């Protein structure tokens, strides 16, 4: 609340921190009876459920996996004796979609939103030197006033089923890692970062909000040379023959920051940060003054079995995989997603386009009566969501919508306030984008003027003039982007999604959609399309890896335009773009 | 008990091929099968040939497919009604002395809900009674918006064929249980239009690729399939007037290209080779066991 | 060494836990010079790395992932200076194949064996209230006289590459948690338990073994109700009406061990244990005095990505199919697997036979001049399974070998004092096996009289005449039995594998092998050569789930006998075996 903090939990001089992944316990509610019954003391009857982990696919029975409603996790946790005196606080990085959180049966939180984090402060609540009971009431009910937003549905026999407006599976539970910290009681909240090349090195201007009143020192190591340091919760770091942060060519610095009372350090907090600068200018974009074609991937927080879970494993394959193919770039389609993403991506030079779960807002969907409540609720996503990440080097741009009605009326009310709000949270200014529909058309949107930097989704070829007339879906291809021609007025516009269907496996000659031979087919004549306007400065297929949606005819057991399966093994367009994204230099496409 | 079937196999498109012939009427007796229907166009005389020989009972199909203001509100109709009277004269002077042939099917799946229907269909039905000199029952398959309380056409069928995807193309998912009570309301319709007349289900099933399974299913999964060929035969056996099923279709086949096609249609009961699907094996163990006489009256 | 334990890590009264699972930095030492160089006080180049998993399969060239020799994983660790005057000790769950563990630059402990845990006391080593750099130098490689047995090989290029004598990839790296602990000096090592029912209920007998000499009392909870206590580290619990611990039907009481200085409490170690007996007699296992037929898995810690890394969301899920299928039991083919798939199995009431990693031990094998070397850590590591898994409820018994040349000249020297330390190590004398190779015959075998039970791997109609031929093999089969029939001397035989590589969707009418057919028609008839003899008390197959082992003509992709994928779907005969194990009676096979 006063001590809202979205700091990545961090063990320091004057910070413990204590993980609580594991197996808890778990009890679906269908009645929605638990906090009346007495649950948060204890769960009558529960299965085990492993953290973090989505619960759906782990269950052999359809009605399990498909559970729309409130459900409990229930765990125990020791606070040790010599913790007194600390602040005692829970971090969830995620609970989907909202939480109730319980501690000895007395509620410490409540949080909207099923991909950002949330602190719960037990203090006064936990019983030293003893096991003390955390229970979560979570719900995954899907809504018109929510990111991302959509409904529910009662089935004949009173079950409620989710109907998202989203193309992915709607996969809830405790995603991300959970945290039990003890804190000093005035600490650092908040840090940001600007940069800034000179001549001799780069320039970094720091804030840091503390919640009370003693003296704060902010230094600056590469390894265990100190090369800036600085008293004041705000300043300057002079960085000296600083080593930048490039795309595939990170560098990373040790940033330490200290409250002191006399002598005593009351507190400390931990972090790596990459001196980098990133703007639109000349209608290119710049990384530290040069500028870089971006190419990679619309990717999902999704692996078999775990749903979203977080799992270091993949994290760590997927980036082997995206250097492998070329990629510098990805978008965290369709919300935030764990820290520890942007965390590698700071280490291994990857550029982030970080975007808010506002998708699904699709009378116009912006006239409805509800509309108040959802802006309410994507204001708040994303002022956490710039919050939690501004200060990576990876993060250069924000997405603040996927594919919205920005046709239908009332687009500019809503729009204008968040793309106000988008600018005034960053401190850097990096460039503000939403991915635009396949029906908002150059001369029609009512929202593309907001944006620094246009964002297609385009399918023609498969959703549009798909099959033996690929040439007819080329030419409507060159005719719309005519348009976007007209109306950019010297923005960059990139590609966040195009692809198409395809098996591993499937080939046919000549083609068939859903084959191997037409995603290649198709993806040339795409890029052919890309290569042949000087503004697109920017190819972000979809997707990286084959991902779950809700069953359907039109959907294979989920999505299938993966570049590469969801084991994780390359498809063969995945040889396409490896051969066209390492030739295409740095800095393809001039101006 | 059997297949809609097409002339289809790899490379040779509707070209007539003894061994897969052969090879598919091993298929038809090794599963159980008695019927299939030539859908959706009269098949080479080899085929009839062969179910003469091997004791199958076919329905046989004039290419009246794709006749979906109404479609027979057309001004081109009368020129369509006789192509169609020709197709129908030639299909039945053809195959009019075969032992296989029982039964006629004078279209699959017309807009039988479009103003015109009557004037249509009234010929058509006339004309199949006056060229068979055996005078074997007519039918024509109705699509799925076409009610029992809506359809101008049904009431010139010797006996119904209904073509019903409950499950795959309207209400499929987790909503299984949707799609069976929608199933069974409209069967409770035709129940009180059919006068005693049978009832068959001349095409339902669902996509699914060889070797896709799931646990719990999701549509397009060996586990989905099972399950709705499950609840499909439930609704079937419910109703004493359903005197036959004829599942769509024998073997994976060829469309024109589509994002709602996975190179084709994947409802096969075999693949495309002629190799089983999981189905298969639930329709063989069901298609035995069943009596021939199964569904007293 | 004097303090050591395999107790699972716990957080209790006096014991604190932090575990240190995440992201570490990794380093290839090709040239084996890290120590000379200073490795261990820091990594001179390093990539990151994520912990639990194997290495292996993260990476997109085969070097690395065929990597063979020494590599070194590198992570840093705080120690609160409020933990001044606790035991600072560091466990690895496991780490593959050996470890040299360095903290701050110093040597502080050694470990052979890639499968079971081992701990670092570094009280004396570590700086308080500062980081620590913790630095593991692990290997790989493989050799006649370790556990798994194999050879290495070099390349052309000079590489590395191992060459095992067993069907497994050779994954290696981290794979399970690491963990930071403060433990009192004086402190619960080891407890031991032995049960007996009673006409009122049931008494536990149990040891506790204390580095010290302050007094013991130990408790058991059900729930919040205490139902026995008892003082002394030796002594008898007694339950009345105590709730068995059964087949799918687990329940688990509370365990609490602490040390008293007067009133003070020292030292608490807290477990969970099932009442439960189990024993041959009659030739038949009976649990809780009735007789189970065995029905299940041999397994493997398989799965994408990760290679042998614990996964929590896999083991759920694995237990979600194996309670679907119909199991209640596997074996750990063929090393002991991670201690929290245990303690699922006491949760779920899963029967597990643990197997230590004496599997490749194929003149005679056991005629080797390096025989003494090889039985030396075979007894160490059998000492550590034993010690480590003996209080588990789900343990009911040890598998001493997987596939030995048990004709071998030598054999009885070797057997026979395994076969004893197996009896002498486990307080409940639960029965002992190994698995039999198929050219081990009922009368050239010189190992199987040793075995309480004998547990065979046979392949008739896969290896052995298969194909057309199917009913000369389904003969050879029966003659083979015969034999067994007439050597067993009413003792209860088992298959601990058997199956046939199928492909997911590979169908033919009429089969062929490799097709589901084939499986499905190859199952039938062995089951029908089970379910002739009396005496075949169990079946396991091979194996649970399609996994990875080295490249090779006769693999494809890993090895294909999976009842389900490696992703967790079932194939066509996991619906032969769910029918089959969910209609036989539990007490299958009257005697
Ligand atoms: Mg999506
Ligand atoms: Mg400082
Ligand atoms: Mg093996
Ligand atoms: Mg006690």
């Amino acid at each position: 609340a006063m001590n809202r903090s979205l700091l990545y939990p961090r063990a320091t001089t004057t910070r413990r921190l204590i993980g609580l992944d594991g197996m808890w316990r778990f009890s679906f509610d269908p009645e929605s009876k638990g906090v009346e019954a007495g649950w948060a003391l204890d769960l009558p009857s529960s299965l085990s459920m492993p953290v973090p982990a989505s619960f759906c696919d782990l269950f052999t029975d359809k009605a399990s996996r498909e559970y729309c409603g409130d459900f409990w996790y229930e765990t125990s946790f020791f606070v040790p004796a010599e913790w007194s005196g600390w602040d005692i606080v829970l971090r969830f990085g995620s609970v989907t979609h909202r939480a109730r959180v319980f501690v000895n049966g007395v509620e410490v939180a409540q949080h909207e939103g099923g991909f950002l984090p949330f602190d719960a402060t037990v203090t006064n609540i936990v019983r030293y030197n003893q096991f003390n009971k955390l229970s979560v009431l979570a719900n995954n009910e899907l809504s018109e006033t929510m990111l991302p937003a959509g409904t529910t549905c009662t089935l004949a026999d009173g079950r409620k089923i989710a109907a998202p407006y989203f193309d992915f599976y709607n996969y809830a539970g405790i995603h991300r890692p959970v945290w039990l910290m003890a804190l000093p009681k005035e600490r650092v909240l908040d840090y940001s970062t600007r940069y800034r090349l000179t001549e001799t090195g780069a320039e970094i201007d720091y804030t840091v909000s503390t919640n009370g009143p003693h003296p704060v020192t902010v230094e600056l190591y590469d390894g265990t040379t100190r090369v800036a340091e600085s008293s004041g919760t705000t300043g300057t770091l002079v960085v000296k023959n600083a080593r930048l942060w490039n795309v595939h060519a990170a560098y990373l610095y040790d940033l330490v920051i200290r409250i002191h009372e006399g002598s005593a350090v009351v507190d400390e907090y931990l972090d790596r940060i990459g001196i980098r600068t990133f703007e639109i200018r000349h209608g290119r974009f710049l990384l530290n003054g040069s500028p870089v074609y971006l190419r990679g991937f619309g990717r999902h927080e999704d692996a078999d079995i775990r749903g979203r879970g977080l799992d270091l494993p993949t994290v760590k394959r997927d980036f082997e995989l995206m250097k492998w193919i070329g990629a510098n770039c990805f978008r965290t389609s369709h919300y935030p997603y764990a820290e520890e993403i942007y965390q590698m991506a700071d280490e291994e030079g990857f550029l982030i386009i970080d975007e808010v779960p506002a998708v699904g807002f699709m009378q116009g969907f912006f006239e409805k009566e509800t509309t108040p409540a959802l802006l309410k609720n994507h204001k708040a996503a994303l002022t956490d969501m710039i919050d939690r990440d501004k200060n990576h080097p990876s993060v250069i741009a924000w997405s603040l919508l996927n594919e919205p009605q920005c046709t239908s009326a009332g687009t500019e009310e809503y729009f204008k306030p968040l793309f106000e709000l988008a600018r005034r949270l960053d401190p850097q200014k990096r460039p503000r984008t939403y991915t635009v529909l396949m029906t908002s058309l150059p001369d029609t949107s009512k929202g593309q003027r907001f944006a620094d930097f246009v964002s297609l989704n385009r399918y023609y070829g498969w959703y549009v003039l798909g099959g033996a007339g690929l040439a007819d879906a080329e030419a409507a291809f060159h005719h719309e982007m005519d348009g976007w021609a007209k109306v950019l007025h010297g923005r960059p516009l990139i590609f966040t999604e195009y692809g198409t269907d395809n098996l591993s496996g499937a080939h046919k000659l000549p083609s068939v959609m859903w084959s191997a031979e037409y995603q290649n087919e198709y993806l040339e004549m795409t890029h052919a399309v890309f290569d042949h306007y000087d503004f697109v400065q920017g190819e972000l297929v979809w997707n990286f890896a084959d991902f779950q949606t809700t069953e359907g005819i039109l959907r294979v057991d989920g999505n299938k335009k993966g570049i590469f399966t969801r084991q994780r093994q390359p498809k063969d367009a995945a040889y396409l773009f490896r051969k066209r994204w390492t030739t295409l230099p740095v800095d393809f496409k001039k101006r």
